[PDB]
C-alpha cells in the first residue's frame, strides 16, 4: 500500500458513516487501487465501504456503442461488489449534486475517487468539493506509476519520459491484495431500466446507413470484467508473439484489443503488465507491447494533466505552431465538411475504409489512426478545425473514446505532440507526414479497403 498512489483533494472532519468509493475511471472489482484504499481507510475505521457511481448527463453526447458496453459492465460489476458485501449506488444526473446528497444522506465519512485528468473530471471535482465537509482522497488507479509521481511536469518526448517511468517501476510494479469483503451487510434504481431509457433517449442519433439498418456491429468486444481477463489471456497466448512485428499492419488482427476494457477501467493495465512480464515470448515484440501500454498510455495522462489546452491547438510545440502558422494560407488540396468525414466520403478510399472500420466496429487500427487524422489535416481549413473534427468522430464513434489515449494521439498526429520537425511540405509544414504510397508500401492497402466496403 503505496501512500504515493493516493492524493488528498480536501481536508475536513470524518464523520462516522461509511467510506464512499466514487468510482468514475475505473469501473472493476479486482485491481482497483482506489477501491483497496477506500477498503483499508473504512477498516482502520471500523466502518464499512461503499461504491457509488454517477450516470452523467453527458452520455448523449457519445452513442449507443459506449452506452451499453459501459452499463453491461456495470451490471457485472454490480454482481461482484455484492459478493463481497460491498452494495454499490447507481445515482443519476449531476456529480457535483448527487455527490453531494449522498454524503449528506448516508452520514459519509470519507470520500475517494479514482483519478482522470480530464477536463470534465475537474469540473465535477470542483462541484464536489464545495458541497462537502468531509475528507476527500483521489487514487490513481490507472496508471501503474502516479501520474503526478512518474513526472512532475509535461515531457515534450518518448524518450524522455521513458527512463523517467522506468526507473520506478520497481517500486510501484507490485502485485494487487486481495479485496477483503465488508465484515457485515451495510444496511437510485436499476441499471436495466435505466439502460432502456437511455438506449431509446440515444436512438434518434443511432449511426445508420442507406437501408436504415445500424451501422455498429457489437459482437467484436463483449463488455465486463470476466470478458476482459479472456482478451488479455488470449492475446499473452496467440498474439504477443506476433505484436512487434505485425502492430503496423491492419490487415491482420495482432493488436491486444484491449483499449475498450482499458478506457473503461474493467480491466488493470498493472495486471497486464504483470503478466506480460511473466510470459516468455519475443524480446522484441515484449518491449514494443510495453511500450504502447506503458510509456504511450502513461504519457498521455502526463500531457492531459500538465497542459489545461490538451484538446486546443496553444498545447503544440513552439515548432509546430510556428510551422503550421506559415501555412495557414495555403490552398488547401481538398475541404471536406464534418459531415462528409464522417460519412467517409472523401477521393481517399483508404482514408474512407478507416472510417468504416470506426463507424461499424467502434475500434479502427492503430496504424490507420494516425494516417486517418493527419489527412483531416491535410483537407481542413485550419489546423484548430481539424482538431475538432478529428476528436469528434474520434469520441462519438471510437469505443475507447473520451480518453487521455485519443487527445494525446490526436496532438501527435495533427500538433507533432511528442514527435519531432519533418520535411517541410506546404499546408501540413513540417509535421510528420504519412502518403497513400507509404502506406501501400507498408500493407495490403486493397485487403483493408475491400474489407470495409
Ligand atoms: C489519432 C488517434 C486517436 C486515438 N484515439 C484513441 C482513443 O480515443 N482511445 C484510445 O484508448 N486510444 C486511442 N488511440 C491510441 C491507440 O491507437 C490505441 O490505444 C490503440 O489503438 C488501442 O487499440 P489496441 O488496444 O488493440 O492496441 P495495442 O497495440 O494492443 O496497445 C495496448 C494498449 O496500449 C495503449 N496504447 C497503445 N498504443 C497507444 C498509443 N499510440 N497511445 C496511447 N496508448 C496506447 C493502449 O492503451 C492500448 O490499449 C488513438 C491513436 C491515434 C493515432
Amino acid at each position: 500500500m503505496n501512500p504515493k498512489r493516493i492524493r488528498a483533494l480536501k481536508s475536513g472532519k470524518q464523520g462516522d458513516g461509511p467510506v464512499v468509493y466514487w468510482m468514475s475511471r475505473d469501473q472493476r472489482a479486482e485491481d482497483n487501487w482506489a477501491l483497496l484504499f477506500s477498503r483499508a481507510i473504512a477498516k482502520e475505521a471500523n466502518v464499512p465501504v461503499v461504491v457509488v457511481f454517477c450516470l452523467t448527463d453527458e452520455f448523449l453526447e457519445a452513442g449507443i456503442r459506449q452506452y451499453e458496453f459501459m452499463l453491461k459492465g456495470l451490471q457485472e460489476l454490480e454482481v461482484s461488489l455484492s459478493r463481497k458485501k460491498i452494495p454499490s449506488f447507481f445515482l443519476r444526473g449531476d456529480p457535483g449534486e448527487k455527490i453531494s446528497r449522498f454524503v449528506k444522506d448516508y452520514n459519509a465519512g470519507t470520500l475517494v475517487t479514482d483519478f482522470s485528468p480530464l477536463r470534465i473530471k475537474n469540473q465535477w471535482i470542483e462541484k464536489v468539493i464545495s458541497g462537502i465537509s468531509i475528507p476527500f482522497f483521489e487514487v490513481d488507479a490507472h496508471n501503474v506509476v502516479p501520474c503526478w509521481e512518474a513526472s512532475q511536469k509535461h515531457e515534450y518526448a518518448a524518450h524522455t519520459f521513458r527512463p523517467k517511468l522506468y526507473a520506478l517501476l520497481p517500486e510501484f510494479l507490485e502485485e494487487f491484495p486481495e479485496l477483503e469483503p465488508n465484515s457485515v451487510t451495510p444496511e437510485v434504481e436499476t441499471l436495466s431500466d435505466v439502460l432502456e431509457t437511455g438506449v431509446k433517449a440515444l436512438l434518434p442519433e443511432r449511426a445508420l446507413l442507406k437501408n436504415k439498418d445500424p451501422l455498429f456491429e457489437p459482437w467484436h468486444f463483449e463488455p465486463g470484467e470476466k470478458a476482459a481477463k479472456k482478451v488479455m489471456e488470449s492475446f499473452i497466448a496467440d498474439r504477443l508473439d506476433s505484436y512487434g512485428a505485425l502492430r503496423n499492419d491492419p490487415t491482420k488482427n495482432m493488436l491486444s484489443n484491449l483499449s475498450p476494457y482499458l478506457h473503461f477501467g474493467q480491466i488493470s493495465s498493472q495486471r497486464v503488465v504483470l503478466e506480460v512480464e511473466k510470459a516468455e515470448s519475443n524480446p522484441g515484440s515484449k518491449k514494443a507491447f510495453l511500450d504502447e501500454i506503458l510509456i504511450w498510455k502513461e504519457i498521455s495522462d502526463n500531457f492531459c494533466y500538465y497542459n489545461p489546452g490538451y484538446d486546443g491547438f496553444e498545447s503544440f510545440p513552439s515548432w509546430a505552431k510556428e510551422s503550421l502558422n506559415a501555412h495557414r494560407n495555403d490552398v488547401r488540396s481538398h475541404i471536406y465538411t464534418l459531415e462528409e468525414f464522417e460519412a467517409g466520403k472523401t477521393h481517399d478510399p483508404l482514408w474512407n475504409a478507416s472510417q468504416m472500420e470506426l463507424l461499424s466496429t467502434g475500434k479502427m487500427h492503430g496504424y490507420t489512426r494516425m494516417y486517418w487524422a493527419k489527412k483531416i489535416l491535410e483537407w481542413s481549413e485550419s489546423p484548430e478545425k481539424a482538431l475538432e473534427i478529428a476528436i469528434c468522430l474520434n469520441d462519438r464513434y471510437e469505443l475507447d473514446g473520451r480518453d487521455p489515449n485519443g487527445y494525446a494521439g490526436i496532438a501527435w498526429s495533427i500538433g507533432g505532440v511528442h514527435d519531432r520537425a519533418w520535411g517541410e511540405r506546404e499546408v501540413t509544414g513540417k509535421i510528420r507526414y504519412m502518403s497513400y504510397e507509404g502506406c501501400k508500401r507498408k500493407f495490403d492497402v486493397k485487403l483493408y479497403i475491400e474489407k470495409y466496403s
